[PDB]
Formats: structure tokens, C-alpha cells, sequence
């Protein structure tokens, strides 16, 4: 309860179904949860101005990922739009919530999946990946494989400085209508990068989630990636509290109530597939 207290609606299946069919309860209960933006003041670091894609989307001071190499002391070069996230039963670091490169930040971003250990990024929609190869301040980074499914891109990178794997998710099919019919695409991509996740054993690193502005869409994987979880281990789901502790990591994070019902759609779906 940080920036403001957290809030909770424990789901079990029978109001989980109805829940996600009552756009009049979900838009009463959505718009109660602060945004918990940080005032653009915060930040008063020459340069900064390059750093971000949208002047009023930054990242909470407290929870914000500081690039530690070459040059911890200087607040730009500590600087990246990224914030670490909690995940289910507020495990720390679970996740990384960051905006998508844009040109002036392709090496930051890698320098924070270095620092991060990052094993998987999860991208919905720049190509800050190369082709074939590519390197940024010491670490020479390679596309091994590119595969593709129906609904997302995996791209298996080499990461070397010392070797290391990465694996690459770039969902393309993030829908303009965020209906039922349009959940199980979502719904898959989460269950594959929980495998994967799993697949790193202990004590796995941070997994970067990305999308133009690291929020909404970001937000809505994030938010059904701990739900999942949650479900299949107490048998509920309290996508409420969720979407508070996801807000008081990084401002905005769930940006339309639409997005919000599509959670819960998805939720809703993952419970009948598990019964």
C-alpha cells in the first residue's frame, strides 16, 4: 500500500464468468484504481528528453531499473524507462515493464538485459534485434533461429561477453476488439512464456514485457501472466488487487477499461479450459 491502498475482489469461478460479462460493474471497479503516474518534475536530468516516447508515461522513481555499467553516478546514463514488477504473491523482480526502444535507446535496452540476465523478452505490438548480428558496448548479440507461429515470433538470440540464451517472443496479434473470441491467442502466449520461464530453474531472472509505451498492453500480459498462476494455485483469481500492485510498480500499468474486461475474459476462458 504504498502510493495508495491496494484493493481486492477474490474471484472464484462462478462470479469470474459473470464478472467478466458486467462492463457496467468492471468500468466502476476500474476507474477507482489510481493511475499512480509520477509527475514528469521528478525527474530533472538534462537529456532525458531523448530517453522516452511519451513525455507524461515515466517510470515510478522507487521501483525504476538503474543501469549500474559504465557509469551508475550519472542520472542519464542510470536512466532507462523501465520499471521492475512484482509477480504473483508479490515475488520481486519477476518482471520488467519497460516502453519499447525507440533509436536513442536500442544500446540502453540491451545494456539492461545484460545487467538483468534477462532470459526472455515478451514484445506485443524499432527493430532493436539485428537480422543476423549485432553489437552493443561488449556483448555481441545473435539471432540463432527465427520461429514462427500463428500468432507470435521467436526469435532464440546468443547473448555474448561469457555466453548466454535469450529467448524472444514478439506477439503480432493484439486485438482491435477485445472480445472473448479474441482470448485464446493471449491466454497461449502466456502458458508458453510460463513454460519457458519455468524451463531457466532456479531463481530465474527478471522477463522484460514490452509495447510502445510499456503500460496498457504490457499491463494486460503482466496482470493474466500472475492471474494464471493464482488460478491454478489457490483456485481463484483476484485480478483487483493484481492490477493495484501492478500500478504501484509502474504508473498506468492496465491503460482502458476494454483492456481491463479483456483480463478478465481471459481469465474467465483459462478457468473452463482447468474445470
Amino acid at each position: 500500500n504504498l502510493y495508495f491502498q491496494s484493493m481486492s475482489r477474490v474471484l472464484q469461478a462462478e462470479e469470474l464468468h459473470e464478472k467478466a460479462l458486467d462492463p457496467f460493474l468492471l468500468q466502476a471497479e476500474f476507474f477507482e484504481i489510481p493511475m499512480n503516474f509520477v509527475d514528469p518534475k521528478e525527474y530533472d536530468i538534462p537529456g532525458l528528453v531523448r530517453k522516452n516516447r511519451y513525455k507524461t508515461i515515466l517510470p515510478n522513481p522507487h521501483s525504476r531499473v538503474c543501469l549500474t555499467s559504465p557509469d551508475p553516478d550519472d542520472p542519464l546514463s542510470s536512466y532507462i524507462n523501465a520499471n521492475y514488477i512484482r509477480g504473483y504473491g508479490g515475488e520481486e523482480k519477476v518482471y520488467i515493464a519497460t516502453q519499447g526502444p525507440i533509436v536513442s535507446t536500442v544500446a540502453d535496452f540491451w545494456r539492461m538485459v545484460w545487467q538483468e540476465h534477462t532470459p526472455i523478452i515478451v514484445m506485443i505490438t524499432t527493430e532493436y534485434w539485428p537480422e543476423e548480428q549485432v553489437a552493443y558496448d561488449g556483448v555481441e548479440i545473435t539471432v540463432q533461429k527465427v520461429i514462427h507461429t500463428e500468432d507470435y515470433r521467436l526469435r532464440l538470440i546468443s547473448l555474448k561477453s561469457e555466453e548466454r540464451g535469450l529467448k524472444h517472443y514478439w506477439f503480432t496479434s493484439w486485438p482491435d476488439q477485445k472480445t472473448p473470441d479474441r482470448a485464446p491467442p493471449l491466454l497461449h502466449l502466456v502458458r508458453e512464456v510460463e513454460e519457458a520461464a519455468q524451463q531457466e530453474g532456479p531463481h530465474c531472472a527478471p522477463i522484460i514485457v514490452h509495447s510502445s509505451a510499456g503500460i496498457g498492453r504490457t499491463g494486460c500480459f503482466i496482470a493474466t501472466s500472475i492471474c494464471c498462476q493464482q488460478l491454478r494455485q489457490e483456485g481463484v483469481v483476484d485480478i483487483l488487487k493484481t492490477t493495484c500492485q501492478l500500478r504501484q510498480d509502474r504508473g498506468g500499468m492496465i491503460q482502458t477499461c476494454e483492456q481491463y474486461q479483456f483480463v478478465h475474459h481471459v481469465m474467465s476462458l483459462y478457468e473452463k479450459q482447468l474445470s
